[PDB]
């Protein structure tokens, strides 16, 4: 028993992580089949980060521009295309290490773990979650632009974020594996505030209804009420709106406790006018947002 | 910038997860060379757990009662002994993705990586630091005993931990890859209880130098303290006296900041005296642990 935030073995991820070097640029890649996805901007000189033309500069690239190095091995490029914000670099060898994955764009909310990597070589693994003005709250130095944000379901890979940028306030933006930016980023170093952070409601509900499974009611109250009441309060402790959709997500995690989902959000209402009052829920004196509902349901069985 | 409780890549320890299966006991274990390790409790029922006698339980088992699942390939085992309280079945192939290892045991308020199994099968990773009280704050449900602990300097990998059981208090207890227990727990089902815990000092100001490394410096002030000074108030607010070494060893993180030991012991002493007022460290409403001096140099400077 015991809640810890828990991130995916990064076995299968670790096994597709090169370095990719263009001119004076180092930054990561991630092998797959004969193809190397990498962050567009590998190809940007310092005169280039403000108005970047990058049709320009890619035009003006050979494949021998490109130098890929898995390990001690390096790779030949034999082809290059842009797909939105990645490059996509063809390479002679196909990954033997390739494993079962996918390409998939979450959503606000969605937790994933990401591999901090160096070099095209591996240096931490950690949980996040895609925050509601579509930043992540995750650990990069230079030199981390192309890591990667993945889940495991199975065997199976589904890789969701590549790191592309930090932003001026500490928290990083980046695309999904088909060079779409999370938000309304761009890879530009102009002007680009992330909106207000608020946090996940629906990720807190149901880390909630973990620790009632977890014997924890302390924070139980005798009150129900409206999705509208609730959502009027909420909004006033930056929570983000909980919707029809949020409530039926709930459903299976409500039905384990015999706790209505209205029922716990009075307890949430409750939990913020108050505060903890020196006590801790599931070992934490903050509310958790980064469990999603499916993580509680299948850590918690 | 950003900071975050970062493991281990796991990859080294995944290929070395095997399932081992004794009667109707299944459990995780570590195939390194020709030999399976695992917690020797694999061979007790429900009524030999109660006071079992280790010896007389192998003695009665022979190599064809242990059964060793490599993914979806049979390991035979041709032989097994015992070291304390682990079990090293040993097999007829050796594991083939056997990295550069070691068999290291840590000390109470060192950090590792521990990946979380269930039936050989590898589900999760994350950090650990090693309490005071010789327990790890996990997650371990039914399924999980075999997992191993590790930390990787360069290409070795230091295992230091095996999970072997759950407290009733919701932490775990286990041993090192030796046998030897952490802490004063047995293998068997009583009533064990962990002790009263303490906070890591030196662990708490390395994670204060990790915050002003990233641009929070509400907490910092003009006063310094004594090392005599401070352990007064460490032990009254139950925190680990803070040692010589321990100032030695941040070293590094007061050169980096600017900021003394002693100088962020005077920081840490107000947060102890008079809360943080609200106001969080790197998003924490409580003074993190669980991050060694050596954990928040690698994750600041990018060590692979
Ligand atoms: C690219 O690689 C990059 N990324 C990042 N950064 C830099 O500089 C660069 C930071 C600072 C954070 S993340
Ligand atoms: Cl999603
Ligand atoms: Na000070």
């Amino acid at each position: 028993s015991g809640f810890r935030k828990m991130a995916f073995p990064s076995g299968k991820v670790e096994g597709c992580m090169v370095q990719v070097t263009c001119g004076t640029t180092t930054l990561n890649g991630l092998w797959l089949d004969d193809v190397v996805y990498c962050p567009r901007h590998v190809i940007c000189t310092s005169e280039d980060m403000l108005n970047p033309n990058y049709e320009d500069l890619l035009i003006r690239k050979s494949n021998h521009n490109f130098l890929v190095q898995a390990g001690n091995v390096q790779l030949r490029v034999i082809g290059h295309s842009m797909q939105n914000c990645v490059l996509k670099l063809k390479v002679d060898t196909a990954n033997p290490k390739t494993p079962k994955y996918k390409f998939v764009r979450i959503q606000p909310g969605q937790t994933f773990s990401v591999l901090a990597c160096y070099n095209g070589s591996p240096s931490g693994v950690y949980q996040c979650a895609m925050r509601p003005n579509f930043t992540i709250k995750g650990s990069f130095l230079n030199g981390s632009c192309g890591s990667v944000g993945f889940n495991i379901d199975y065997d199976c890979v589904s890789f969701c974020y590549m790191h592309h940028m930090e932003l001026p306030t500490g928290v990083h933006a980046g695309t999904d594996l088909e060079g779409n930016f999370y938000g309304p980023f761009v890879d530009r170093q102009t002007a680009q505030a992330a909106g207000t952070d608020t946090t996940i409601t629906v990720n807190v509900l149901a880390w909630l209804y973990a620790a009632v499974i977890n014997g924890d009611r302390w924070f139980l109250n005798r009150f129900t009420t409206t999705l509208n009441d609730f959502n009027l309060v909420a909004m006033k402790y930056n929570y983000e709106p909980l919707t029809q959709d949020h409530v039926d997500i709930l459903g299976p995690l409500s039905a384990q406790t015999g706790i209505a989902v209205l029922d716990m959000c009075a307890s949430l209402k409750e939990l913020l006018q108050n505060g903890m009052n020196g006590r801790t829920i599931l070992g934490s004196a903050l509310l958790e947002d980064e469990f999603t509902p499916f993580d509680v349901v299948r850590q918690c069985s």
